């Protein structure tokens, strides 16, 4: 049935896969991305405080499970920077660094599995409850701001490994500032040989990337820069023996063999539930953002809910099979697309490459210096750092879009990454109220010899109809802008009905005494409700007050243009039973003007 | 100058005060409200953990300073329930209950003064930065929900004093639940004499209130129920000697003399800054809500910014003069209005009544049982508990307004009061996106023999113009609803321009081969942008994509109705330079239809 095929997209998209013009492309993309996953897999595993094999496990299992339940065709899932940074925070906070080392590592990976499990369960839940429409409220400025800020954190983290300092740091409030001043303090303790292999690594990377970009193809596969750099670096650090002589930090023992089946011990559930909710929300945000981007660019659609189910299932299975939270990334996805990725066959291929490296290659990465991994991560961070080109573009067009970018960026750098995203999303939603809270009110006049009405301040051609005042608000009438609407009505019509009623009563009861009225220039006030999208409870109450106050000073209020929803809420709310009738609701400003002039004339006789 | 008179409203409204038809009313209101402030002043002082004189100080100083800088005419400021509950939380958390008693009380009041100072400074800041427009985003359902929930907390707090139990409790997550089960556990330890004076107090209160309500006036001032009940209770508890014999808890020693000048020791600034921000935000919310309510009902306007400056100055001066955070309340304000309050002369009068009680009366309230204070607080809480009548009314009209009410109410009862307000405000702002995220799209046809166009599914009379497709979205085009807009355009026009371009290219390059087009039913697509309030950066980008994709399948896209702001953002964003021209922007759907038919005809020749 359609439910089982929608709950397992693999069973629907796999038979349709045309083996001739795609298979070659997806194999190329898979080999390219597997060659890129290995070094970054290890790197991001260190950045989360776990041993280095966990990167390879997280690069193998999640892409398989995603290929099965996933809806996107250009996303690459795996161990990503920001989730790795949040996992790391939790690990070292629940397990301080103080036989002993293996005991600490066992408790560390137990914490990591609990995190993966809980994050998977939260993502799965949001997907089953059909709450995936709320990932639409993640603006493009918000995600540009957020990923740029997170790239700053990832850049500062890899400075320490790049020089060879032994600095402790945090990801908490203002932690970037103390972290960079910590690097400025310990710069005299710079290892020279570490900086040497770092700069050698950077030189080899930029040479290989520029060369294989500009020079002739003569290749079905582009030159894997990161892989050959890792290979040359491990060979150099094994021959010249950097590790023991010069004290260059190297990757530890990488064990051979498939992952062991594990159980996330839920004794830690109340300690790590906060950071698991943060990991889940960050995972959804960046996974679905990537999916949507590539889907729009290649002309297809992803299901947000099925994406939350896919990411959730992926993380839960990984949790049991010795992994830490995986997620989509923009960097791998860009590489998987530019290599010629067409389907999730590319993901399956990449995972087979990491599989053969888990089984066979394995301990050849013993003599790999940590400085080469840090340099790889930096050169890959180019992409997200070039998103500072988005701050001026937003500035030129919309200053509130610019402020969403800036607020999220500064929130992420100068506070926590989770707090930065929460503050950004808050401000993102407030900008909608800020746009609608002082709407554009107008008094309309008829264009001479035409049955259309437009603003009199903007079109001096239009003349007001005698005895009829037409007023148009260009917004919803809700809690944010209802007091404003009532004020601007009483200001642009030049009549305050309560002041006029007070004046008339005072005049009539004073002449009653000496024996024993304020000139309103209209008999009808038409309200053009064409641009009134919706009305809330506070609007239906403000509209009832306007219609009553004008009923007391003898003015009829007609509505002209109300859409079906507004007329239904006005009916449920009791607008139509205390002055106004459903027969005072016209189709346009013209029909109301006519009925008004007519009523006046058929009363004079 | 107008600045000094706007920064001191007293100097502007006091000379205009007409001594004949107001002075009598304001004196009555002041005496009534002073008679009500004394018992509640003491009560709310105990609820905050301070000694009982602090209620009287907080009932004296703040109303004076507010009368000087304040813009509202029916607000009564003083010690209020919810602020008292938050102050209490902070005091007992920084100063556990373990000579010793006076030392503890001194450190307790030091914490209270720091809180008052910081809260005042925050309120003052928001007022000077002109950020008082953000108190408009506090919906009426939100404040109904919030005050109803807070009345539940205040009711449960006064149960313990009412029976005579010695239960410790909290205001933290789920604290209501444990607190009521704590009361269910300790109900066998019920003092009988305490319950006796409680029920006697309730009987006297309801007798006096019903009697003085229904029976003849014969009085310029209504009968002060709370004052006579406090007086009878202290006389009874002094003669029959309840305190020592039956063990009934009584109010301690109330000292004679004016407040001592104090200094809030800012050594506690980083401990109490969180709870001071919560106190400030709750104070603004309920003070300005009350001011606005009474202003709307009596036909005047308050300045939000000057209100934040007034409340701030009030709290800072109080901080120095041995007070704890004051704020406006709905209960006192209702009483000050129903008594015949016209100006802040009523506030000055009430503060003079509390002044003479601070100086002279003073220790006559030694034998006052705490159960009588608790009963007074309960009978006053009637008002806010009768706001459960608002849940059905919202339910009937708008279900999102109902959900704002419910979310804030449950947030306040079953989590913290600060968290409840924060969650409520979040959801309040999300409901605006939820209303605009699936807007009402339509395909318009011309009404026969009329130059107006309306929906064809809603008005079967309207016929589509041949060769012209007219589409109208009824909302802003921003990040929340831009993908939706593009989808519904390609669905209701029945043409996907990218699929049609692909089909046409494929057909032309296959016939090119065998030798060596998809029928779009329109040449022009008019977009009625009358109801498009605004466009963000993501809308200008989605509109550029629509206009380009339709330029490739040979269709002209005209815009018809764009307001001046939308056309300016579309111009800054670069809509007008890659297909569309500023001459494709018409004034209404009719002018566009005409220009379209015309262009087609002048091309055929
Ligand atoms: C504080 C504690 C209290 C609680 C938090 C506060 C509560 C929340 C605060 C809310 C405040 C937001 C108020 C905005 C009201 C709407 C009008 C509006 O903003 O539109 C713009 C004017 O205003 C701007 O947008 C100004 C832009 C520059 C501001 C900072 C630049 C930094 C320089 C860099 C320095 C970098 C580092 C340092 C920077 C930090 C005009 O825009 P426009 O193009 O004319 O038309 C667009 C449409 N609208 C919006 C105008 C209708
Ligand atoms: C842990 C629980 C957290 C709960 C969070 C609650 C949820 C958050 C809700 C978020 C709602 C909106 C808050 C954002 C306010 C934006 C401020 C703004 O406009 O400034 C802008 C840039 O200024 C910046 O650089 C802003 C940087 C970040 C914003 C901090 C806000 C306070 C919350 C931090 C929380 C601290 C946590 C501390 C650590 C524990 C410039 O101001 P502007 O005036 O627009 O400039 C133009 C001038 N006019 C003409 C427009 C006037
Ligand atoms: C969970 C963790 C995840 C993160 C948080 C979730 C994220 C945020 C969640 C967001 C979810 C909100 C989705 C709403 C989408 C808009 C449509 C809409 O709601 O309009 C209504 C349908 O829907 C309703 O409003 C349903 C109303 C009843 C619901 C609960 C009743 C409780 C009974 C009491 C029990 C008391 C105690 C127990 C109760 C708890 C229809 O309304 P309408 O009159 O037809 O027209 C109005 C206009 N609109 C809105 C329809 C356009
Ligand atoms: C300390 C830092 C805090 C940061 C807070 C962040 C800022 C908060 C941001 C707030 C944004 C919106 C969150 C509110 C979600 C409303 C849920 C909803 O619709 O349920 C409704 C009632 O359900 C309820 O009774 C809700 C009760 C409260 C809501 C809790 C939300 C989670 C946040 C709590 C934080 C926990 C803190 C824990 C303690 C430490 C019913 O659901 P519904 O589906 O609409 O029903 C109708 C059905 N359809 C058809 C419409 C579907
Ligand atoms: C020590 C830790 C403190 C750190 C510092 C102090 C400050 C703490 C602050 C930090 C915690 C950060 C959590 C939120 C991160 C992202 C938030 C965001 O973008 O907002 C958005 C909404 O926001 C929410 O609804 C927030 C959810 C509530 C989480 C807070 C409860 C924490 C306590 C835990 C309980 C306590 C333990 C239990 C019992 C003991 C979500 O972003 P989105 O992209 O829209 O994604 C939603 C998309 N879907 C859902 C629709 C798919
Ligand atoms: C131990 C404590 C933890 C408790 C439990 C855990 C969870 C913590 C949660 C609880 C803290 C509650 C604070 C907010 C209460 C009301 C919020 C509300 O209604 O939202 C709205 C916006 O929201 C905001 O902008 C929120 C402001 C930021 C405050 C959070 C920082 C806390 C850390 C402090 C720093 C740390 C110490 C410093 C260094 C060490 C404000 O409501 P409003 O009516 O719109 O009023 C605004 C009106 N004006 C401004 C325009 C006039
Ligand atoms: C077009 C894209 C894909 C490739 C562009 C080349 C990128 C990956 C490389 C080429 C040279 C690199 C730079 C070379 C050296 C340094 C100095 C080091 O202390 C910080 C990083 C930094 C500043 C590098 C940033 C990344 C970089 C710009
Ligand atoms: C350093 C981080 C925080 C980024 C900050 C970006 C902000 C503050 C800066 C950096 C780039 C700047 C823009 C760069 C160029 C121009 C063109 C000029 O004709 C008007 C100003 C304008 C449009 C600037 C506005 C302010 C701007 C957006
Ligand atoms: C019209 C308004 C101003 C006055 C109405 C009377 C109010 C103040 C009084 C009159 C009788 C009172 C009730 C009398 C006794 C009890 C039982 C007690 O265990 C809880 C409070 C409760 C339930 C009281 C609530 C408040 C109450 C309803
Ligand atoms: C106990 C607290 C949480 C209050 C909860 C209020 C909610 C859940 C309940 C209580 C009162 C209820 C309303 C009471 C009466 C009616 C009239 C009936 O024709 C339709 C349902 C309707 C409109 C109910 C809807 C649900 C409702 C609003
Ligand atoms: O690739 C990403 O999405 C990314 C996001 C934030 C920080 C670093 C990153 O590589
Ligand atoms: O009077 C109020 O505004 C109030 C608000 C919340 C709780 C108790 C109260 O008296």
């Amino acid at each position: 049935k359609n439910l089982l095929l929608s709950f397992f997209p693999i069973l629907e998209w796999l038979p349709k896969y045309n083996l001739k013009e795609w298979l070659l492309g997806d194999l190329i993309a898979g080999l390219t991305v597997g060659s890129l996953q290995i070094p970054q897999g290890i790197a991001f595993a260190l950045l989360a405080g776990l041993p280095p094999i966990y990167g390879l496990y997280s690069s193998f299992f999640p892409p398989l499970i995603y290929a099965f339940f996933g809806t996107s065709r250009h996303i690459s899932v795996g161990p990503f920077a920001v989730v790795s940074l949040l996992v790391g925070s939790v690990v070292e906070r629940l397990v301080p660094d103080d036989n002993g080392t293996e005991a600490r590592d066992a408790l560390r990976v137990q914490v990591a599995f609990t995190l993966t499990f809980l994050a998977g369960i939260i993502q799965l839940a949001l997907g089953l409850l059909r709450l995936g429409f709320l990932v639409d409220f993640l603006s493009e400025p918000l995600i540009s701001g957020f990923t740029t800020g997170a790239a700053i954190h990832i850049l500062l983290s890899q400075l320490k490994y790049l020089l060879g300092l032994k600095i402790p740091r945090h990801s908490g409030p203002f932690s970037v500032i103390y972290s960079v001043i910590s690097v400025f303090h310990n710069i005299p303790n710079t290892n020279i040989a570490t900086l040497g292999v770092s700069l050698l690594s950077f030189v080899l990377l930029l040479v290989v990337k520029e060369l294989n970009k500009r020079f002739k193809k003569k290749l079905p596969v582009p030159i894997p820069a990161e892989l050959i750099v890792v290979i040359l670096a491990t060979l150099i650090s094994y021959y010249f023996n950097l590790a023991e002589k010069y004290g260059v930090s190297i990757v530890g023992h990488i064990p051979k063999g498939l992952p062991p089946p594990s159980v996330p011990d839920l004794s830690l559930f109340p300690l790590v539930i906060g950071d698991a909710i943060a990991i889940a929300i960050v995972g959804l945000a960046v996974s679905i953002s990537v999916g949507k981007t590539f889907a729009k660019k290649h002309g297809y659609q992803i299901d947000g809910n099925q994406e939350l189910i896919a990411l959730g299932l992926m993380n839960i299975v990984g949790s049991f099979f010795s992994c830490y939270p995986a997620t989509g990334s923009f960097s791998r996805s860009a590489v998987n697309e530019s290599a010629g990725g067409k389907t999730q066959v590319a993901g399956i291929v990449a995972a087979l490459v990491v599989l053969l490296v888990l089984l066979f290659l394995g301990p050849l990465f013993y003599y790999l210096p940590k400085a080469v991994l840090a340099a790889i991560i930096i050169v890959n961070l180019k992409g997200l750092l070039m998103q500072f080109k988005d701050a001026p573009k937003l500035w030129k067009v919309d200053k509130l879009d610019f402020l969403i970018w800036l607020v999220t960026f500064l929130g992420v750098v100068f506070l926590s990454v989770e707090i930065g995203l929460l503050v950004g999303v808050g401000f993102s939603l407030l900008t909608v109220l800020l746009r609608t809270q002082r709407p554009r009110t107008s008094v309309l006049g008829r264009i001479p010899g035409t049955d259309i009405y437009r603003d009199v301040k903007q079109y001096p051609e239009a003349e007001e109809v005698p005895g009829v005042k037409i007023f148009r608000i260009d917004s919803p009438i809700y809690f944010a802008n209802s007091e404003y609407f009532k004020e601007r009505l009483k200001r642009k019509t030049g009549v305050d009905p309560v002041k006029v009623l007070a004046a008339r009563k005072k005049a009539l009861k004073k002449i009653e005494k000496e024996i024993k009225p304020p000139k309103v220039d209209f008999h009808t006030l038409i309200l053009d409700f064409s641009a009134v999208s919706f009305v809330d409870t506070v609007g239906v109450k403000t509209l009832k007050e306007i219609v009553k106050e004008y009923r007391e000073i003898g003015v009829q209020v007609y509505l002209a243009g109300c859409n079906a929803s507004v007329v239904e809420k006005l009916e449920r709310g009791g607008f139509f039973d205390d002055g106004i009738t459903k027969e005072h609701l016209f189709l346009s400003v013209h029909d109301a003007v006519l009925f008004a002039q007519a009523r006046k004339a058929l009363a004079e006789q």
